[PDB]
């Protein structure tokens, strides 16, 4: 139906011979597994090698991942095996090419001979010290280590729309992943999304969870998921192809797997993360390049990752599979098996969830009256399983049943 793949990690830029050239060799495996969408890293010239400090946005040849021609071919290959491609869009902030008379880097260069994206400090937000105080105040949060772009500026909107239109029409990207989406307003995001008509979008809105005295996230995370639901409503709800990453489900699942699976049924009997309020708009995941990989800012318990996948890959939401977990952790076949269960049972983003049990050592759940998912160390559950259901997949801390 709709299965995402994050096609990179934090070390990818180092790849001998180039990341894109390397990933070319994995296109068939990705497509064959039932993945429908692959998320590739920011493609522009950037001060930082990973790509999250972009300067010359049209300058794809300066990317550490590989050059313009290589990206285009890689996107062509995914397209040839039916896979859509998502660009990591980093537009909250931008680095400037040249110093003004203050000696501050705030004269931008787009990477082309003409004046596209050749902004100056007037395009920087009002209170950002890289700027000159003439821009509008930031519509969202600030990123302290680079200039924040003033998205209310009319030249900015128009020229970023033109760049996205080139990423789409000429480079061949189909969809966007919005980096640091808290940095600018949903109204600003709506403008870019509506103007470019992507097949799919996902916002990265990452807010710290409120914790109890014991340092664990509160059982109640409604303020956390409400923020996600509010952003999606405000960009147009079902009149938009935009979703948000389910960082509520990530944060809860991180702790629930550690002998606390009762966290996976909220007060109202429903899932406690974004998928429990608006599953169609929730993009779930076990880890990404920030939370895991070599940054490990919020890692999933490493011994329990297949519990993570058993959950996201059978549940409502748009599940996203992380590169390392798929190719480097010895888990390819098990993940592939879960995706095929998902697809042949016709599980989809708005599928229906009925939580059966949620104890410390057990989480059990039926999806669309057709799949039952079990995670945790408790193995004896057959009295809890309805007649007609048979085990179709199992591993360390997980098992899946299908109806007949
Ligand atoms: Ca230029
Ligand atoms: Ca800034
Ligand atoms: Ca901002």
């Amino acid at each position: 139906m709709q299965v995402l793949f994050q096609g990179f990690n934090w070390e990818s830029w180092k790849e001998n011979g180039g990341w894109y050239n390397f990933l070319m060799g994995k296109v068939d495996d990705i497509a064959a597994a039932g993945i429908t969408h692959v998320w590739l890293p920011p493609p522009s010239h950037s001060v930082g090698e990973q790509g999250y400090m972009p300067g010359r946005l049209y300058d794809l040849d300066a990317s550490k991942y590989g050059n313009e021609a290589q990206l285009k071919s890689l996107i062509e290959a995914f397209h040839g095996k039916g896979v859509q491609v998502i660009a990591d869009i980093v537009i909250n902030h931008r680095t400037a090419e040249h110093k003004d008379g203050r000696g501050i880097y705030c004269l931008f260069e787009g990477g082309t001979p003409d004046s596209r994206l050749d902004w100056g400090p007037h395009m920087i937000c009002r209170d950002d010290p890289y700027g000159d105080g003439t821009g509008n105040p930031d519509t969202g949060a600030d990123f302290a280590a680079a200039p924040d772009i003033d998205h209310l500026n009319k030249r900015v909107q128009r020229e970023l729309i033109g760049w996205l239109d080139w990423l789409k029409m000429d480079i061949g990207f189909d969809a966007w992943r919005l980096d640091f989406a808290k940095g600018y307003s949903a109204d600003m995001a709506k403008i870019y999304i509506d103007a470019t008509e992507p097949s799919f979008a996902v916002a990265e809105i990452w807010t710290s969870m409120a914790n109890g005295g014991d340092g664990k996230p509160n059982y109640d995370q409604n303020a956390h998921r409400q923020e996600l639901v509010n952003w999606v409503d405000r960009v147009g709800g079902a009149n938009s192809n935009a979703t948000a990453f389910d960082f509520t489900t990530k944060g809860i699942l991180n702790v629930a797997v550690e002998g606390e699976l009762w966290r996976l049924r909220g007060e109202d009997g429903k899932a406690p993360g974004m998928i429990g309020w608006w599953p169609a708009k929730a993009t779930t995941f076990v880890d990404n390049h920030d939370t895991g990989s070599t940054q490990h800012l919020w890692p999933f318990p490493s011994d329990k990752v297949m519990q993570g996948y058993a959950y996201i890959l059978t549940h409502p939401g748009n599940p996203c599979i992380f590169y390392d977990h798929f190719f480097d952790w010895g888990l390819k076949e098990e993940i592939e098996r879960l995706v095929s269960i998902r697809n042949r049972q016709g599980i989809h983003p708005a599928s229906e969830l009925r939580i059966m049990e949620a104890d410390s050592d057990l989480y059990l759940a039926e999806i669309d009256g057709k799949v039952i998912t079990k995670i945790g160390p408790r193995y004896d559950v057959e009295h809890l399983i309805p007649e007609g259901f048979q085990v179709v997949a199992h591993g360390d801390g997980y098992a899946i049943w299908e109806k007949i």
